[PDB]
């Protein structure tokens, strides 16, 4: 079981990674720290879940989400958006583009714990 984290904040990316390794001791968790690595690791890691930061510098997260969810090979990936300033327009947009949901920052890790476990199960 495989998770790809798209996130340019290193400290946060390592914390999210550690949290998700704690939660799923048998998953492989990978980080893409920049837009190219995000494009590349989409294919090479073959993730079941992507955690998508919508404020990564130099990439349009809305477009990336749309590309993931509308392409046959990647359509079944569970996409969870994350962003700093949540507005309801950004949430509505990301969700309509195929993300399951969108988390504001600082991330509510209690809600995330429940959410990601649910989504992983409701796929199987």
């Amino acid at each position: 079981f495989s998770i790809l984290i798209i996130e340019d904040d290193k400290e946060f990316a390592d914390m999210l990674t550690q949290f998700l390794e704690n939660l799923f001791p048998y998953a492989k968790i990978k980080i893409a720290y920049n837009p190219f690595d995000a494009g590349d690791l989409l294919h090479t890691v073959k993730p079941d879940v992507v955690m998508l930061d919508l404020m990564m510098v130099g990439m349009d997260g809305f477009s990336i989400c749309h590309r993931i969810k509308s392409t046959p090979a990647t359509a079944n990936i569970i996409v969870i958006a994350m962003t700093g300033a949540l507005t309801d327009d950004n949430v509505s947009r990301i969700v309509a583009l195929g993300a399951e949901t969108c988390f504001g920052k600082p991330l509510n890790f209690t809600l995330l714990e429940k959410t990601i476990k649910q989504l992983v199960e409701q796929k199987k």
